[PDB]
């Protein structure tokens, strides 16, 4: 008969990045002219 | 024939941060101006 006892004390840290990008098809660019 | 049993008991905890920035390109800025 074997009795054992098991502690641990985890530690982590850590970081992210993200980027995105969203475009609609049905209004995706607007124009302007220069006229005389 | 051995036998054993294992019970674990596990306690976490733990925090985040986060930092956004949106920008729409077709309208980034806005100007005013001062005129007489």
């Amino acid at each position: 008969h074997t009795t054992d006892n098991s502690t641990a004390v985890q530690d982590s840290n850590g970081e992210s990045w993200n980027t995105g990008l969203s475009i609609n098809k049905g209004e995706s660019a607007y124009i302007n002219a220069n006229v005389r």
